[PDB]
């Protein structure tokens, strides 16, 4: 019979394959382990969970809290398995990782329209596919992607910076400007204060070679940040008329501009680190941060140059990208946008156009920002407030992302009942 092509059975691949499914458009399902593993997997099961058992805080304050919500109501494979693999940890839901990937496993291979082929992929399959290959996407396969696409737009590692929402900075201590951006001017003390701070600070310890993270250029000497990322050639603060002495630049990765990253921080220090580092910045003192910066060995495609909001590659009709080869970064959010590529595929299957899910919600903002973000350097994106639209109003933060939620998850819900044909 005719299928649809998963290629890996991760996260996203599963997800997509149950979308499919779901629908009754036949599935073909590639995996490449267990005989050729990763260098972070260890089982044979799909959508094994390979370091934190933890699928996000569930909290209506959550970002992470709503996409799950709304995974429920699509009735996602990867939130039924969660819910009842559910083990205690403070506030997340998380699993029982061995549960979690048996049921997956389980519902998968006993459907009568899928097929599992135990190999690895090496080209960009024929006909309708989705592509699912994750972080440690097989050497062959990312080979291909750059031959098909372009080199320059298939990554392998990601060094992304810290992102604050825009509403959050104290712009009376900054200056728009390019050289000769958002500029935060620092005096020679402020810079000493904050690069004696780097110098400490706890970093996460790895599983790039002329990408430095930010801590590790501070260790290197006094003079490293000055000649590199906070360097204030060619500006002129409008308070003193002269060049200051040391800048932090931000720069615009959303359409709409509520989300700004510090432009050459890429950083592998743990978060409540970046938090309280960051805070130290003139501007950025009561700064929230939406996307924490980290430095990792991830393969991932350029989304805002390659792909549309529906996950489908602009120039490859039929052919989609989730998980993180799409550009997003957890496993909810891998499997979510597995949901979607799946259901558009299925779509297309039954000869009928792509869809995508509203701005309001987790998911459409999620996918919206892979379709518009900035493409200079495009970073894998998670879960997180800054994607959907603000809450206007002058309620406190956990108020306005409780709004949010319901906001979000009512639209999401809503875009569901509105899809022919249904989930059934
Ligand atoms: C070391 C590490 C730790 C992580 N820790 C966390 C964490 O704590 N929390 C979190 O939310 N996320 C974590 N992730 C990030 C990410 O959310 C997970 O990798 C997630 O599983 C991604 O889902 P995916 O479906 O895109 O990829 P995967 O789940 O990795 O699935 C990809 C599948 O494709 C298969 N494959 C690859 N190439 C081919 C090929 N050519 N042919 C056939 N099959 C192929 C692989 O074997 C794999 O089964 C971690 C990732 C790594 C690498
Ligand atoms: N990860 C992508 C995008 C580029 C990238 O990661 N650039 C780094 C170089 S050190 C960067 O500046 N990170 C900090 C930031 O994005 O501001 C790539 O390998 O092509
Ligand atoms: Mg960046």
């Amino acid at each position: 019979m005719e299928r649809v092509n998963v290629v890996g059975a991760g996260l996203a691949g599963s997800e997509a394959a149950w979308t499919l499914l779901r629908l009754g458009v036949p599935v073909r399902l590639f995996e490449m382990r267990p005989k050729r593993m990763t260098p972070a997997h260890g089982t044979d099961r799909f959508a094994e969970i390979v370091c934190s058992n933890s699928l996000g805080g569930e909290g209506e304050t959550n970002a992470k809290g709503l996409l799950q919500a709304e995974m429920r109501r699509a009735g996602s494979l990867v939130m039924e398995a969660a819910d009842l693999a559910r083990v205690p940890a403070g506030g997340a839901l998380a699993v029982d990782r061995e549960e979690f990937s048996g049921y997956i496993t389980e519902r998968l291979t006993g459907h009568p329209l899928l097929e599992v082929v135990r190999e690895e992929v090496r080209e960009i399959p024929p006909g309708i596919t989705v592509l699912a290959t994750g972080p440690l996407t097989s050497e062959a396969l990312a080979e291909a992607l750059k031959r098909r696409f372009g080199d320059h737009f298939l990554a392998y590692y990601d060094a992304a910076s810290p992102i604050v929402l825009y509403e959050s900075i104290d712009l009376t201590k900054c200056f728009r400007a390019g050289r000769y951006y958002l500029n935060c001017p620092m005096t020679e003390e402020e810079y000493r204060r904050f690069h004696q701070a780097l110098l400490e600070a706890q970093r996460h310890t790895p599983h790039f070679e002329a990408c430095v993270p930010v801590e590790e250029l501070a260790r290197r000497g006094y003079q490293t940040l000055l000649f590199g990322p906070m360097k204030p050639v060619g500006l002129v603060d409008p308070r003193t008329g002269k060049e200051p002495f040391a800048v932090v630049q931000l720069r615009q990765e959303d359409k709409a501009g509520r989300m700004w990253s510090l432009v050459g921080f890429q950083t592998g220090l743990k978060w409540p680190e970046q938090k309280r580092l960051i805070q130290m910045i003139p501007g950025l003192e009561n700064a929230e941060i939406v996307r924490y910066g980290v430095m990792h060995r991830n393969t991932y495609l350029n989304a805002p140059r390659l792909l549309g909001e529906t996950l489908e590659f602009r120039e490859a009709e039929g052919l989609y990208a989730a998980g993180v080869l799409a550009g997003v970064e957890g496993y909810l959010e891998s499997a979510a946008t597995g949901f979607l590529a799946g259901l558009n595929a299925a779509r297309k299957a039954l000869g009928l156009p792509p869809v995508a899910p509203p701005e309001e919600s987790m998911l459409g903002g999620l996918v919206r920002y892979l379709a518009t973000a900035n493409p200079e350097g495009f970073q894998p994106m998670y879960a997180n407030w800054g994607l959907v639209p603000p809450v206007e109003g002058r309620m406190g933060k956990k108020e306005k992302r409780q709004a949010m939620y319901r906001r979000g998850l009512e639209a999401f819900s809503a875009w569901l009942s509105g899809l022919n044909p249904p989930l059934p």
